[PDB]
């Protein structure tokens, strides 16, 4: 068990390290065609997908790591805007599209890095989501969340919708 933990962590340190080092040079506003910047979400997905448990959801909906990224909001000011906006967006039903899109926000919003290392700081209520000896319930949870803030200075920037039929 303790070794799935450590393969995603030191993963996803190349995928910062590496995404930073790339971002350095680069010197220029990245945008959701940089094959770096998606390389790390996916490894920051697998991150949160381990140690989650069954769905609670009254209507039965397996949020997968979405629902512990919910409580991002109920901890930090600045994140109720982007967890919200993903919701009022359209074209996004399935949960784990939303974590996804949601990542990219918290990413633009530099606050990423803060998120994580709220939720790490809260196993009170990180545990209802999350095993006992989940990774973000252990050492790499802090541990990357503590790398994650050589990311604050990159300038990323997806693209979520756009409108042009009103005059």
């Amino acid at each position: 068990m303790a070794n799935e933990r450590m393969n995603l962590m030191n993963m996803a340190k190349l995928s910062i390290k590496g995404l930073i080092e790339s971002a350095l040079n680069l010197g220029r506003t990245l945008d959701s065609d940089y094959a770096p910047l998606q390389q790390f979400f996916v490894v920051m997905e697998h991150c949160l997908k381990h140690g989650l448990k069954a769905k609670k959801t009254f209507l039965g909906q397996n949020k997968s790591f979405w629902g512990p990224l919910e409580l991002v909001e109920k901890l930090v000011p600045e994140a109720a805007e982007i967890t919200a906006s993903v919701k009022d967006l359209p074209g996004l039903k399935t949960p784990v599209g939303r974590g996804r899109a949601w990542l990219r926000l918290a990413l633009m919003q530099k606050k990423l890095s803060e998120y994580m290392k709220a939720l790490i700081n809260k196993k009170e209520l990180l545990s209802e989501f999350y095993e006992v000896n989940a990774l973000m319930m252990e050492e790499e949870g802090a541990i990357i969340a503590g790398l994650l803030v050589g990311l604050n200075v990159i300038d990323a920037n997806f693209c979520m919708k756009g409108e042009d039929l009103d005059s």
